[PDB]
């Protein structure tokens, strides 16, 4: 099995309160003299369940935004420097020398061929053979996938050591993509009321994501820091809900990009999340009634009902899943990673205690690991 | 260890001489009066030895070039219409039903969010519990990068089969990048001269890459297919060059395609520490190897290696004979000269081959095979 030993995040300097990022998109529309009800922006920043977001990228971009290129470039740039820095804090909080890293494992949704792996390996002093694993295509389900693709790596590997990171820019749909859609999507509203969902999708995105950085230590069963205090990946599994691509992802626009969340993802979900973790937990001869713990990416405060709700758990089972809302927003695929660091920041969890991590993202896929401490 | 079992291609429908290319290229530059040297066109379009290139993307509308937005639909719907004919191909020839397939891993730089092989499970019965392997940002490294990561996976699960396929669509730069890039270029030239670099490398983007796709079936030790004389996967590694994130890449602008003719040489400080510490470590020299299968990154990169090794002008020639028939498909380029030994060549019993693979980063992979 393979063994979580250390966790760390990073975040961009500028935190905004979720007042402010509201009533930024509000004098947008205003100052634009777009026909909307600007009552829609209020209910939906407010129904989100965010206190206050990180933004790498300019909140003034929302008026005049800037090139392609510079957005591009900028998002590049803040992707590397926050990996950077949760590496080289996670490296250092557990005394792990760079050349002692086998496998680099990255998920994000930021443009970069070379990956952001390797260019982090001429900030890192990583030795020139590093073994790199650069994921992508798969959104908010990142940071509980790329653990599982390492546990698989590791369990073959049983005396190596592998870092996972995760970071996403949420902010640079805010550089030009968010407004000239929702500009368009207004003005064509009075001649067809079928844009109306679209605006507020549009408007949901805006209210929802956010920048941050997340990434973890995993080693072999046989490496020296695979103590008993630790959490273990026992196994994991994936599902795919077919027929779903077109309810959630990220697709490439005229106007940048366009984040798709379609508001069928909740019933959607539920064709998935039982058939996972109902199986996973069978074949592990494991209740869920039985599990210590949950690690639930939340997708909305949405998605964490129809969770808590399947699976009858009690309404503070999923309160770090609210908790990680309120603090930093949806950070896609690093909130998982920033939530894992919350648990092993929490007491000596009992031992043989089980828990879950869950994730969905596009797809649409959802992510189960299940964890014994 | 890791047995190769089988290999697939599928191109698109449309098969284009190298020659009407140069002259679809020529036109562009014609009709928009953009100053500068036709014949520079042609001798770049002749010099990367490639007769003919498919393009699943169109060339009748390169003077009026289609929206971005469609033409990411159209590079994404032709991405998944490739793999779903080579793995169907795939599975068909092997006899083997999607349902007994593990783990399916895919390469490609053809944005898609989810991933083309999620995209995938809704056109072939795959189990709902797939295990997927979405790799990116490896470029033209990816075909022999992705082998290694499944290879290492399959250590793990010494009975299952998995799927790699790479898929690139490099057509999709002709509709619109290049146009816009060159035409920009060439304007400024007078006022800027240093500007003349940019200009050839974007002719040479446009002479040299292509569109296609590839697919490989591989299987741990104890899988039914793991039969003596398929090739074995017995080791693999990688290397990435210091310092030469800018020597090549793919960058958002619409697209510009990165290869600086600084790439050549740069591949010298990678090459021999790479794939000489990795034979050493298997108690085998360079020259015990029977096959070279090298990425034809072009005419330079296939000149660079044989120096390096001291090969005989012979010993690279299916990356000549591949660039050639298709031209550079990027990642899908070793799938298809790995299918060609496979298929149509004789690999003598226990005869070592390598697979050597060189992308952005600057990163070079190779894989270490055993008859
Ligand atoms: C350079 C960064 C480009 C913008 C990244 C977007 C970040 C927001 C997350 C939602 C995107 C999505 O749909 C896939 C997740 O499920």
């Amino acid at each position: 099995m393979t063994y979580i030993v250390s966790t760390s995040t990073a975040f961009p300097e500028n935190y905004y309160p979720q007042t402010v990022l509201a009533a930024a998109l509000r004098r947008f529309f205003t100052v634009m003299e777009l026909d909307f009800d600007l009552e829609q922006i209020d209910r939906f920043f407010t129904n989100v369940k965010i206190d206050g977001r990180y933004f790498a990228l300019p909140l003034d971009s929302l008026l005049d935004p800037p090139t392609w290129g510079v957005s591009i470039s900028r998002g590049l740039e803040n992707s590397l420097n926050l990996a950077e820095t949760a590496i080289t804090k996670l490296l250092e909080k557990t005394n792990v020398q760079p050349q002692d890293i086998s496998l680099l494992a990255s998920v994000s949704m930021t443009p970069a061929i070379p990956s952001l792996d390797g260019r982090l390996m001429n900030r890192i002093p990583f030795s020139s053979t590093l073994k790199r694993l650069p994921m992508n295509g798969v959104g908010c389900m990142g940071g509980a996938f790329g653990i599982s693709r390492v546990a698989d790596y590791l369990k073959a590997h049983p005396k190596e050591a592998a870092i996972l990171f995760a970071v996403e820019i949420s902010s640079a749909l805010w550089q030009g993509s968010l407004q000239a859609n929702l500009t368009s999507l207004i003005r064509r509203l009075p001649e067809n009321p079928s844009l109306y969902s679209e605006i507020i999708m549009d408007i949901i995105t805006a209210a929802l994501f956010a920048d941050g950085c997340g990434a973890v230590l995993m080693v072999g069963k046989e490496h020296p820091l695979a103590k008993s205090g630790l959490p273990q990946v026992i196994d994991n599994r994936s599902f795919l809900v077919p027929n779903t691509v077109e309810l959630m992802g990220l697709d490439v626009v005229d106007n940048g990009f366009r984040n798709i969340l379609r508001p069928e993802v909740s019933d959607a979900l539920k064709q998935g999340l039982r058939p996972l973790i109902n199986g996973l937990l069978a074949d592990n001869n494991i209740e869920s009634e039985n599990l210590y713990r949950w690690i639930v990416h939340p997708g909305g405060p949405k998605v964490i009902d129809t969770v808590e709700a399947e699976f009858g758990l009690d309404s503070q089972t999923l309160q770090l899943s609210r908790d990680t809302l309120a603090e930093v927003g949806n950070i896609s695929s690093a909130t998982v990673l920033y939530m894992l660091d919350k648990v092993l920041s929490e007491e000596q969890s009992p031992p043989d205690s089980y828990g879950l991590i869950v994730a969905m993202g596009p797809g649409l896929a959802q992510e189960a690991i299940l964890l014994k401490w």
